[PDB]
């Protein structure tokens, strides 16, 4: 209850499997309402806000993704609102999964930390792996066998007997959906039942695990729980990376080492049941915290620079994250029409922050799509081995050749489809 008073930043380092959302969160919220604190409760991802709504039943809470003083929203709803000209004076912020390195999450932590430092609010960040984490092997409810193994990143014809011999359930984190599919098909040829949880997520696949009739779930990301007694972790992921070369570019790099926080979260899927001994975590490479060129640090700073504060001052990243990229505070601030264009490119067109910033900072209007087509011929986007063409709503056929390339807009067929609609003026 005391943690709720202004000027306190509390990190609840709760090791994986402690049920923070389900037990600890409701008590905090009950104490907040009791103390009449205007409270923002922040969820990172799709499911967590909903899991919060059930956890917080009976409590006067308002969900935003009449008289309630507690608001539940995604990390990103807060950040997008903060940048706009349209946010309550929260006395308390509670951020669940406060390790997420989505740019809007990083920016949200910076804003919150800044408000707490000013003595304007209190905050509680809940996560097993808080920012500044370096330990991939945190505590668990049951001991876990940590095993360094060579992990395949493609189909195998022989060897790797330990993978297929195992009798229990395995979650295998792979570096890419493509790689995941090769592996899944491999395992299926070996008689294993496999679920690929990527963006067939809440299709059949998400609650296809609850039936329990599977041997492996192959996934790239986010670490709801399953029946797993074993995790296989390639310990790599493909990350958007900024290349400062030309007029600048964002690439999706070859698979690179994950952070210790990510490794800990992956490992933390197992060892959760104090009556189940022998769970295993097999990992295939080192972690790294050297990731200053990840797009998200710069994108977080772009967002923070664009949140106006009262003291004329610029919010800063949360302390342990400040070192991830040093710029002069305010460097990325946009004003007037450029800022309006930037927000529209973010909220309507859903462009990545970096790309929205490049377009708006070059004085381009939201509705002017010429930049999608007037880049150098080296920038032509190719899909299934041919130049991508669109027909604009004006009746012109154009090759998609953007002035700035952000690989996230052509990462998958669906990303490229959305970007083509955008380029055409749909």
């Amino acid at each position: 209850p005391n943690m709720l008073r202004k000027r306190q930043m509390t990190v609840l380092d709760l090791h994986p499997g402690s049920g923070k959302t389900r037990k600890i969160l409701p008590q905090i919220i009950k104490d907040a309402i009791q103390q009449r604190l205007r409270t923002a409760v922040l969820a990172p991802t799709r499911v967590v806000a909903a899991e919060m709504a059930e956890a917080l039943r009976g409590l006067p809470v308002r969900y935003q993704t009449g008289n309630e003083i507690v608001d539940v929203m995604c990390h990103a709803t807060l950040t997008h609102r903060l940048m706009s000209p349209n946010v309550p004076n929260y006395n308390l912020f509670v951020m669940d999964e406060a390790h997420f390195t989505d740019p809007a999450s990083i920016a949200a932590r910076g804003y919150i930390a800044t408000k707490v430092e000013l003595g304007e609010a209190a905050a509680i960040f809940m996560t097993a792996t808080p920012p500044g984490t370096t330990d991939p092997f945190p505590d668990s409810n049951a001991p876990i066998h940590d095993l360094q193994d060579e992990i395949p990143d493609r189909a195998w014809s022989s060897g790797y007997e330990w993978i297929t011999e195992y009798a229990g359930k395995t979650v295998w984190f792979v570096a890419s959906v493509k790689m995941g599919n090769e592996i899944a098909m491999c395992l299926q040829r070996a008689g294993k039942k496999v679920i690929q949880l990527n963006r067939k997520s809440y299709d059949t696949e998400y609650p296809k695990c609850k039936n329990g009739d599977w041997d492996f779930v192959i996934t790239t990301d986010i670490s709801a729980n399953f029946g797993a007694s074993r995790v296989i972790d390639c310990r790599k992921s493909v990350k958007p990376t900024i290349l400062e070369e030309g007029e600048g570019r964002v690439i999706l790099g070859n698979p690179s080492p994950i952070t210790s926080a990510s490794a800990a979260q992956r490992r933390g899927r197992v060892g959760r049941n104090p009556n189940q001994v022998g769970d295993e975590y097999h990992y295939g490479g080192a972690t790294s915290e050297d990731d200053s060129n990840l797009a998200h640090w710069t994108e977080a700073k772009i967002m923070l620079d664009n949140i106006h504060m009262p003291n004329g001052l610029v919010a800063q990243l949360y302390g342990p994250e400040r070192e991830k990229a040093f710029t002069m505070d305010g460097e990325y601030r946009l004003r007037g029409e450029e800022k309006k264009n930037f927000l529209e490119l973010l909220r309507t067109a859903d462009l990545p922050v970096w790309l929205a910033y490049k377009v708006a900072s070059n004085g381009i209007q939201y509705t002017d799509r010429k930049w999608c087509f007037d880049g150098p011929r080296t920038n032509a986007i190719l899909e299934d081995n041919i130049e991508v063409e669109i027909v604009t709503r004006m009746g012109e056929r154009k090759i998609l050749k953007p002035r700035w390339l952000d690989a996230r807009v052509y990462a998958d067929h669906q990303a490229l489809k959305w970007f083509k609609d955008f380029a055409a003026g749909k």
